[PDB]
């Protein structure tokens, strides 16, 4: 049984470890962190800020990933979604599950109108997870991110609640 | 033997767990929380605020629920009542007991004039608990709450101390 | 030319004066005030709280009233509306104007789903202003407010954006 | 035209002067003060405390006195009333007016059940003002106050809202 | 061997428990508390305030009660006395002892002139403990306290040091 | 002679006025403001935050607009540009000038790689100013902004420094 | 007409000047000061401390001196009295007046049992003012104060309220 | 082997216990305390204040008492000495030792000119300890202390360094 | 008569203006500023930091420039020198004077061993001012600074006190 | 397997020990430290400052060194690199590895343009590690550092990303 | 008529100016200052520190100098004296006067045992002022101060109160 | 193997004990302490103050002493040295070692010009340790320190780096 659970202070080591698996710099409420000690301090600084919301993805046996809703805007009713699954659990349907649940949370709980994400235009496996959840490409943002010594293009993809309920 | 006991800091894990059993977002002194860590911080922020009062419902063996009096107003002498019983204990009369005791607390201890609540107009089992304690419907508030992807209607129900003592 | 303008610190004397024209106790972010000095201190305490929003109603010559949106909830997308016009300006269409503009602000700017208000069930002139803006009665809340030595009944009235655009 | 007006920070010099006309030590939220500078600092410390409420008594031309409701208790619904009129205005009906208005405020606005006061058992002129407003003696508290080198007896007098409305 | 001992932080659980045996709301330096967690926070806030003084009543084996001197006034030299003995120890002379010692403390240590108390006019067993220590009734304060759904009358009783030493 | 000048505290009234000319809600370091008093407080809170940079556009006679660089990211080296010219000065080349200077500042001073903006897909006059400065459309973000009661589509447009220097 | 008036913040220049007329170091709540700037800062630090109480001695035309009650002890009910009259006003009866009034304040207002003072055993003119108010010598404290390069003896003198009322 | 050792935070329980053996109220830097919890808080408040200095009197086996130098004045070079020995150790020469050492500390380390003390004029055993260390009576301060229901006379006794070295 | 004077708070407008004459970003204690309002806040933050020292260069009629010693290191005894003269005063010998005086201050007052600076390798007029004061080139730091859209090379130049005194 | 890992609070003992192996004084965000206790306090003060970034160099068995990027400048895009390897691990290729990884981090992650370092002109073994990573000497800074009683010359060496990718 | 007056906050401009007449760096409570703005901030930081004491030297017409007692030690009873007279007033006997008065203050008011000073061994005019007040040389501290590019020798001179009174 | 190690927080008990072996009062950054609890609080207050520097003297088996450099002045480049060795380790060469190392630290690491000390003119064993390290007497400061009831003379001794390297 998988589930999404709200992120606690005690989750931050996992968060740190997961993001450490990627060379791209990591942010907590738009402030950068590279260590667990930085992450703990940013966590306490932003503790009641509603612009981001995070969930731990679990099965009964362990924590397997994180769902982040960020740039949550309650006027325009949209937010950016980021999901990271431990790479050792790829293809096991944790990403599909996390997506399904987070989309449901954004639309049916938070009452968002639209959700969007950015994805490296070379990350075919991620794009396919996104596409299977109904995300559509709305933009190709050239040289938008600098990663591993190169500026890379990113797709802006999005999902409208109205498309979601059809 | 059942009893109501004042909520302590050490009760917050139970509070967190109970509210986690419901998809509707949870509030502490009108500030939203989804994690235990948020709940602990809001608890300390509002520690001496008299606008809400909370009790843990117990039997000798465990904690079984929570009674909340909120929006307590000492001029107009009314407050909103919220009671949540662990769903595994339904039909065991904990809800009836919690109600009876909280109404007594509101009227005979706090000196309230009126108590009211909101209930989803589809929640027949809850409405019947309320009706059996003498709550009357005063309003049908259409599309007042957004829950699980739909705007839902709620009854405003209320109990006057004067009706209570008859 | 009438207009709504965002409330500044320098508006608080007017706010104080206006609310002083009514015996019912006045609140700023749910904290009571009776003097300008209390109002100034509550203003600074709640300066960036988004749960209430206030506008000054003006014509070119003077400030004539206040529009308050309170209990703003960005999940359920509803808020309570309060409008007070200086009694010397009654029947001049400032109330109609203030209403029209605040409803527009709530729906088209804030993206609310529903707006509601409470009104003493004897206040026929107010109720008629409300009814002319499309508010419908959803409830009759008996003995809900204590005013001038008596518990008084209030109508809960509301307006759905969906009704508004028809 | 007389009126009661809520006490502002700018009233504190008057408050200081008035209380200075009496040898008995003066208190602000149960903390003693003898100077204006102490009074200003206590005022800011207790600015949002609801246990006391104070009004300035005025005619169109000047401030003539102060009404204080203290030990306000919103559970038992009673409070202690203190009224001081500038001695130069005695017999002009400012005391009667202040009383009438403060009683009305306590009962009909604050929803108190009972109001009480203490008065030196030798202060016949004050007692008669009290008696004319319906206060009844409930106690004779011997040697309760030390004033001008002597312990003096005080009457506890009170007024029930139920008596007030008959 | 019985004794009175000054109240420590570590006594607050006992204090909480004892006051929990009574439906009347409990106060610490005139601020209400219902939980141990509230009591701990009020304790630290008022730690060096001399307006109240509290003692734990003990025998060699356990804590059996609390003595409170409150509203201590060092100008008029009087204070209010409250004593609560665990109901399981009634009739064992702990109340008599606590009284005797607290009166001695108030008069001979604190140099008070007068001590007083309030007691529900129906609480014959308490009144008799008071009367046996020389308290005299000075007032009958009608409908002064709201308890268990009813306004109740209280006696004001008092003891003068001058009577005490005769 | 036109020029760009760094924004001072004393510019905030102009900033407030300018943004007040538009119904879309205004932000300072991603926190919303509608009044000058809110803007002043956010200004002091974010005074040394380098994620946004703002300039006042002037001619010798008056302030005519504002240039904002926001979401400045010094790793990926891109930022979002917002320019607002007083509508009374449209077509006078202040927008062209402001653009030219801000692009120069972003690229040649801040060393950005890319600049981007969002524009309502119906705002032809703005789009043409952008296009004349070399911005290219990279995306069409449907229903991305809620404005005047409707979700509206926005173009994401961008300019690469490499294109700029050709 | 002479009078004693409570010391305000605005009195501190006078206080500074007066004490500057004496080589012995000056104290405010037992902390030393030599300048007005030090005195202002100590004043704010000790603003609500009840261990000292100070009055300005005036005639209708100017401030002529200061009365200080220090080391006020409300258990043992005694305090130390210090009075300084501008030396230009000596023999005019300001010292007698100040004494008379301060003694009255200590005994009849503050309820002190005893007042005492220290005086250089060579200061015959001061001692005679003291003796004329009924102070008696209780001690000769040798080499107790170092003044102008010499250790000097001081009389401890005192007045009992019981002697005062005979 | 006896010795004096500087008082640490961990000594405060002993300090509390010792002072608890006496009915006279106890002070820490002139602020009263009756509990260990009050004593701990006053200790931290006055941690670097040089007006008092305290030592624990020990033998190799236990703490047996406390030496306090208070009202230390570095201009007039005198201080008040207080010594309390556990009553179970009386007559064992701990008081003589503590005295001898504290006098040596005051004169030879702190460079005091004079040391003094107060003693109840009935406390013959204490007076004899004092007299044996060369203290001389300089005053008889009548009704200076209120203890066990009576005002009591105290001797002021003192020792001059010049007498000490003869 | 020229002179160097220590920089005051009131100099910051001049500082702001001067640095505004250059496109390179400006720093105060290594924190960037572009406005006077930022500069004022950084000034107060770093008010007693000894790592930088600044002087205003003046003639009798006006302020003409600024001397900055930064990265002052009191172990290695070296610091970086920056001098900016208003461009309207070039060739008038203010730069020579400022240099001469600041070098004297660094060596003879601060006891530095070495002073150094960085200069754009194209800034011949500056280099010649430096060379005329005895600075020698020690390095050519390629692409060290990004200015006006290009990475530029800088000379590191330095002066040893030992060379200075020859 | 070697790796670089972000520095945590728990790394500071290692950091302290390593720097203790060198007589040159050590800095944390340009503030000097010699003890672990100083280092811990500076660590918390600078916790979110982005001007320095530090990594621990490890193999599977232990921590072997530290990589520091300091004076990070995101406008000019350069930073100073410092690497210290435990001297017991010299010649084992930890320095080469640390270099390779930190250069990669600076260029490909942080997007720096240039990296530089300072090295004592006598430290041939270090210079050779630097030279093997492509650092070139750009300057010889004479008497720039005072170490072990002598002013010593340092090479400024640097690496351009453009050279790095060739 | 000359006099010494205690230094006020408003004296700091004079203090700044006077010390500015000397190249040696200036200190306030051992913290260096070169500007008035630094001096004002140090003044407030050290406002109640008794280790230094300062007086302004005046005649009826203007302030002419400053007397500083520093390193005041109340155990060893000695302090360092610094006197600076405006150089335009040299030879007018202000230095003699300031000395005479400050010595009197140190010995007869502060009860110091010894006063000392340091003086450049070349400053014959100062040394002669010192010698005429009875200062004796106790030491020649070679290369003790670095001034105007040279290490200079200083005399330590001192005056014993015992010599002073002979 | 002996060594000097930087003083940590955990060293303070040793520091306390060592200084306790001497009757002369002890200072931490010129603030007096007699207990470990005072020392801990002063330690945290002065944690980053560079005016004093302290080392623990050790052999492999235990801590044997402390080296203190105080009054460190980085302009005049001199400091005062204090070394205390546990008296049980005298004559074992710990003092010689500590000296040698601290002198080396002051001169070769801190770049001091001169080091000095004070020593009781009767302390021949200390003076000989000093003399053997090249300290020369520059002054005889009579009655400079009050110790064990007597004013004592001290030698000022010093060592110039220039003498040290010969």
């Amino acid at each position: 049984a998988m589930k999404l659970r709200a992120l606690e202070y005690s989750d931050l080591l996992f968060v740190h470890e997961l993001n450490n698996e990627y060379s791209i710099m990591s942010y907590w409420f738009e402030e950068p962190y590279e260590s667990l000690t930085e992450l703990q301090h940013l966590f306490d600084k932003h503790l009641l800020d509603e612009s981001e919301r995070r969930f731990i993805v679990e099965d009964e046996n362990q924590v397997v990933g994180i769902v982040e809703l960020v740039e949550i805007n309650y006027i325009h009713r949209n937010c950016e979604i980021q999901i990271i699954i431990k790479p050792e659990f790829s293809g096991k349907g944790y990403a599909k599950f996390a997506f399904e649940k987070a989309i449901i949370y954004a639309f049916n709980i938070l009452n968002m109108h639209k959700i969007y994400l950015y994805v490296d235009a070379d990350n075919k496996k991620a794009i396919h997870i996104y596409e299977s959840e109904g995300f559509k490409t709305e933009g190709l943002l050239k040289e938008q991110f600098y990663t591993k010594g190169k500026y890379k293009d990113a797709y802006f993809m999005s999902l409208l609640k109205s498309e979601y309920i059809l």
